[PDB]
């Protein structure tokens, strides 16, 4: 009911996620609720990178977050955190 | 109702199928349920080959699985295998 195409900066979302979840654990595939600019979103932890692939880990201040739009969603995301724009050449590869 | 257009790779799901079903009994035409990333799939055994076609065989660590999306199934798979044929003449004896 709150879907919109308004822009959202992915790096800002990552910074807020780290700030609110600093020193808080996360496991691959975890489904949670995330607050960005008083806007609610559903987040699925797709991958965890060791700083080795581990199913679970602990969030720290320097951890990066890469936000990819869920397929079939109109959410508009911008920034270099995960993806902002992509092009698909017309010629067959 | 859980059907979705999100791509699925047969390699990952086949590796997990083996991990969760390796060193177990499998019969031709056997039906079971398989979990992959908290997603349930119905699997039907079509044809079995022994490392010789066997009615019942024991999946193992080195077991190989070729997965085919069911007929009239929107599942996206990066692999499948099914082959059989024959031929006749075009001159009455």
């Amino acid at each position: 009911k709150n879907i919109d195409s308004n822009p959202y900066d992915t790096d800002k979302m990552a910074a807020e996620f780290i700030q609110q979840f600093n020193n808080q654990a996360f496991s691959v595939g975890q489904q949670l609720v995330f607050s960005f600019n008083d806007k609610l979103f559903g987040l699925l932890v797709k991958d965890i990178e060791a700083m080795q692939k581990i199913e679970v880990g602990l969030v720290v201040g320097n951890s990066q977050v890469a936000f990819e739009k869920a397929e079939n969603s109109s959410l508009n995301l911008i920034g270099k955190a995960k993806t902002k724009e992509n092009r698909q050449s017309i010629i067959n590869p």
